[PDB]
């Protein structure tokens, strides 16, 4: 029998294995990221999962912030409150900062863009280059409206992605349109006309001046009152040089080389200078648990943010059939690109105000369903918002290049164990 006084526990190998019930999904998933830690695959990570109720608050970390020694020869922990690069994960602050200037009577979505940006307006259309190497510039044909730039079917690309702005760039024509070794992202042409396809670009840096000017606040300070107040977070910013408290504990890009797939410091120009001005595209800097609070607000409805109805917006597909059709036919030929991250690399889709939205089940019942809304950042961040399941989720990792095999895998099984013990209905 038992010993008098004290707890009954395990006695012999018998009862202490059964003692021990058999580890779920979730036990199982984080033992694969702390081996990815332990075997040097990946510096570190942070992954968060809540539901609207609150009975679902999962936080965990792994690792570390930097493959760089400290003063002590450590390295030292990404944590929850580590200031991070969002890269392309500030679309989805931007996308809100928008969405409230449409609440408030300041802008209308379906307006064009000439009245606050007629910069954007004046702008050609790039066509190609003749043979001495010249551009060949034209006039836009229709007009340029906000929901063109929240659905990135605007015209406007990116100079590391489409391959005429890489010749654009190549040819010297955006020497002088960069400082502090960043590069403008007002000033590249467009490269097709509005409404005409679905192509990934500067629409949310030009959308965020846009606010900026609707608003008459330059967008940090116009952030801090609207997105930052509202949800107490402290540690949310475009000005990181401005912050000596965020600096001391920031992390460090970890770059994975082609060659050997080592990890190495990766000594990026957005972490040595903000840049003269905000690009809501890319420029904020936060915490993994300031980011989670935004994605918290969204699901659960809660006003702080936005009216709910305007939140609603946010998941409708926004493309008609034909831009539909072509953005899924892009996307299933791009997964060396893979907008979706974790997601399969077939599946059909729309996209949303915010991001990319799910138009079927992921996996039936096992995974996100039909509605949820998506999109990352560069470093390997993913983010998603699942509303029939009730489920939002965030993999944080300081790792380029985006698409890293290792990282969209821990994600994928990250999501796949949260979902499995905690999805509801
Ligand atoms: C500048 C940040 C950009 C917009 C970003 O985060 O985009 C992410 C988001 C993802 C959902 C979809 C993406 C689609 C295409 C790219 C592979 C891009 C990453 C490019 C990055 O590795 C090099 C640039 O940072 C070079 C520069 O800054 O000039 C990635």
């Amino acid at each position: 029998h038992h010993s008098s006084g004290l707890v009954p526990r395990g006695s012999h190998m018998g009862s202490i294995i059964d003692a021990a019930a058999a580890a779920g999904p979730v036990v199982l998933m984080e033992t694969a990221f702390r081996k990815a830690v332990e075997s040097r695959q990946i510096p570190g990570a942070v992954i968060m999962a809540r539901d609207a109720s609150g009975n679902l608050n999962y936080t965990r970390c792994f690792g570390a912030r930097t493959v760089r020694r400290d003063e002590n020869n450590q390295l030292p922990p990404l944590q929850v409150d580590t200031p991070c690069r969002l890269a392309a994960a500030t679309k989805l602050l931007t996308t809100i900062m928008v969405l409230q200037c449409m609440e408030r009577g300041l802008v209308d979505l379906d307006e064009t863009v000439d009245r606050l940006l007629p910069d954007l307006s004046a702008m050609p259309v790039l066509e190609g280059f003749d043979d001495a190497g010249n551009a060949r510039l034209r006039e836009r044909r229709g007009k340029i409206t906000l929901r063109h730039l929240l659905t990135h079917t605007s015209g406007l690309s990116y100079v590391f992605l489409h391959p005429l702005l890489r010749e654009y760039m190549a040819q010297g024509y955006l020497q002088s349109a960069e400082k502090f070794g960043i590069q403008s992202r007002l000033a590249p042409p467009a490269v097709n006309d509005p409404g005409a396809e679905w192509i990934y670009g500067t629409n949310l840096d030009w959308a965020g001046k846009l606010v900026e000017r609707a608003t008459g606040l330059d967008l940090e300070q116009y952030l801090q009152e609207n997105i930052c107040a509202p949800l107490g977070i402290t540690d949310m910013t475009f000005k990181l040089q401005q912050r000596p408290d965020m600096l001391a504990r920031r992390a460090d890009q970890t770059h994975r080389n082609s060659a050997d797939g080592r990890l190495r410091y990766d000594d990026s120009v957005y972490f040595r200078a903000d840049g003269e001005e905000c690009f809501g595209g890319q420029g904020v800097f936060s915490s993994p648990g300031s980011y989670m609070k935004v994605l918290h607000s969204l699901l659960k409805r809660d006003g702080l943010l936005l009216q709910p109805q305007t939140v609603d917006l946010m998941f409708q597909p926004a493309l008609e059939p034909r831009l539909e059709e072509q953005m899924n036919q892009h996307m299933d030929a791009s997964p060396h690109i893979n907008y979706g991250g974790p997601m399969p690399m077939v599946l059909r889709r729309s996209f949303g105000l915010g991001g990319i939205i799910a138009l079927e089940d992921l996996d039936g019942e096992n995974w996100r369903r039909k509605g949820s809304l998506t999109f990352g950042g560069g470093p390997n961040i993913v983010w998603q918002i699942d509303p029939k399941a009730g489920l939002c989720t965030l993999a944080f990792f300081q790792l380029e290049p985006w698409n890293d095999p290792v990282c969209r895998d821990l994600t994928r099984t990250f999501e796949h164990a949260i979902y499995a013990q905690y999805q509801q209905g």
